[PDB]
């Protein structure tokens, strides 16, 4: 009945050198880490070590060219570092960003061996920078290396090839590099809430609304649970859990179950615009533990109110901990939009899923 937690101050290394207050703030982490001192929660916690991915590690979703390029920014004069980040949507590099990424990922994977060994049931694992928005080819969205891709790979490459990983993003944005890392692949099941607004919020694409399903062996294997005009909140990802990723999930049986825990969908997110509460993310993890015989890694991804993540993710691990669910406030009526993307991914997966049916 133990749980895992990783942290390692080096990742604060990673830094926006023309805008120290740009949002993906080095600072994110330390404040997480502070409040789950502050709740007294660390002390409960099994302390895992952070580690580097090697470069064979990251091969398993990303392209050598990828990898080299950002490899090689750790030798790069500003100049370089301001062009090559300019170069990629939403990307700010330093001399510092490749290692943080590499500790990022290697953290997960310490997390993901200790969990499938049985070392702690689950696991939380308190890193940056993100990243869900990494493609297999490019950098994306403050992400340089898929964390969370990276590690599904890993744990298959330590347990058995077809390994069921499921992986739950609830970021507020897609996450667009896992869907297509994995968009043929029926061994990693993906499933994404997202604020999609018809394709008008980042990062802005079509791939991310309730059609897109996977593709060859991959069809059924990708859901996307897209909101549209509306301030979503506990009672919407409530009823999405309810209608659709718990059913599909139980029905999938992982071995595994990855969370990209943003939280920019928090109430106070500052590019978000959601209300997602602490109490909220708490019933989101409580309900995951049933998976997976409560194999559960959570790994942050985005959110940027210091203080609504601190208490976000440190209500996620007091979950992992089994602490009883905080209670929620009174559920009101779904905005009516949520019942229509709702109704419209069950359309879209009762033939894969029968469960939906
Ligand atoms: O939080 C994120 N992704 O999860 C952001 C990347 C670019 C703008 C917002
Ligand atoms: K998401
Ligand atoms: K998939
Ligand atoms: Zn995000």
């Amino acid at each position: 009945p133990i749980t895992g937690l990783v942290y390692d101050q080096r990742m604060m290394l990673h830094h926006n050198m023309w805008d120290s207050h740009h949002p993906e703030l080095p600072q994110r982490i330390s404040r997480i880490f502070s409040r789950h001192e502050e709740l007294r929660l660390l002390s409960r916690c099994h302390r895992i070590p952070a580690r580097l991915a090697t470069e064979e590690e990251l091969a398993l979703c990303h392209s050598s060219k990828h990898i080299s390029i950002i490899k090689s920014s750790e030798h790069m004069k500003p100049r370089d570092l301001n062009r090559l980040g300019d170069e990629y949507n939403s990307i700010f590099i330093s001399n510092e960003s490749y290692t943080c990424a590499l500790l990022a990922a290697g953290s997960c994977f310490n997390s993901a061996q200790a969990i499938l060994t049985g070392q702690v049931r689950n696991a939380v694992a308190i890193v940056r920078p993100p990243g869900h928005h990494a493609e297999k080819d490019t950098a994306c969205g403050f992400c340089f290396f898929n964390t969370a891709a990276l590690t599904a790979r890993y744990a298959q490459s330590i347990t058995r090839e077809s390994l069921r990983v499921l992986i739950v993003d609830w970021d507020v944005h897609h996450g667009n590099g896992t869907q297509h890392i994995f968009e043929e692949d029926d061994s990693v099941l993906y499933i994404s809430l997202h604020r999609y607004e018809d394709g008008a919020f980042f990062p802005n694409s079509e791939d991310a609304n309730y059609d897109k399903v996977g593709l060859g062996k991959g069809r059924g294997y990708n859901v996307n649970i897209p909101w549209n005009g509306g301030k979503m909140g506990d009672p919407e990802y409530m009823a999405a859990f309810h209608h659709l990723v718990m059913p599909i999930a139980r029905e999938f049986a992982p071995e595994l179950v990855l969370v990209s825990a943003g939280f920019d969908a928090a109430r106070g997110d500052p590019l978000g615009g959601f209300q997602v509460t602490p109490e909220g993310y708490a019933h989101l993890t409580h309900q995951l533990m049933s998976l997976a015989a409560g194999r559960v890694l959570i790994i942050l991804e985005g959110g940027y109110n210091l203080t609504s993540i601190s208490e976000s993710m440190s209500m996620c691990t007091s979950m992992l901990l089994g602490d009883s669910p905080p209670s929620l406030d009174h559920l009101t009526p779904l905005k009516t939009s949520a019942t229509v993307s709702i109704n419209n991914v069950l359309r879209a997966h009762a033939p894969f899923w029968s469960s939906l049916r």
